[PDB]
DNA sequence: AAAA
């Protein structure tokens, strides 16, 4: 099914754009990455690399997660990133953000065998 | 921005 893995590239994996090519790269993501499903996904984070990079992070830099959890992982490198959090407009099933382009580190939560990404926790 |  939708499996963890899969779960992380739907929600957090864009390797087609280099970046946000627009305000709206987080509208129009959101909303089709199912984030806007049932409810509007309020903040996310997509990650512009390929999935062979991101996934090393899982090989990469081990620290704690915001949540205390230990699997996170910072990258070495540095990631672009669009960060999307949700306007003060977003009224579901009306969900609009507010995109965010940045280039940072990335710091997500490996997990499996493979050992691969599974939720991502920070940027920096 | 992660799930009996």
């Amino acid at each position: 099914k939708e499996t963890a893995a899969a779960k992380f590239e739907r929600q957090h994996m864009d390797s087609s754009t280099s970046a946000a090519s627009s305000s709206n790269y987080c509208n129009q993501m959101m909303k089709s990455r199912n984030l806007t499903k049932d409810r509007c996904k309020p903040v996310n984070t997509f990650v512009h690399e390929s999935l062979a990079d991101v996934q090393a992070v899982c090989s990469q830099k081990n620290v704690a997660c915001k949540n205390g959890q230990t699997n996170c992982y910072q990258s070495y490198s540095t990631m672009s990133i669009t960060d999307c959090r949700e306007t003060g407009s977003s009224k579901y099933p009306n969900c609009a953000y507010k995109t965010t382009q940045a280039n940072k580190h990335i710091i997500v939560a490996c997990e499996g065998n493979p050992y691969v990404p599974v939720h991502f926790d920070a940027s920096v």
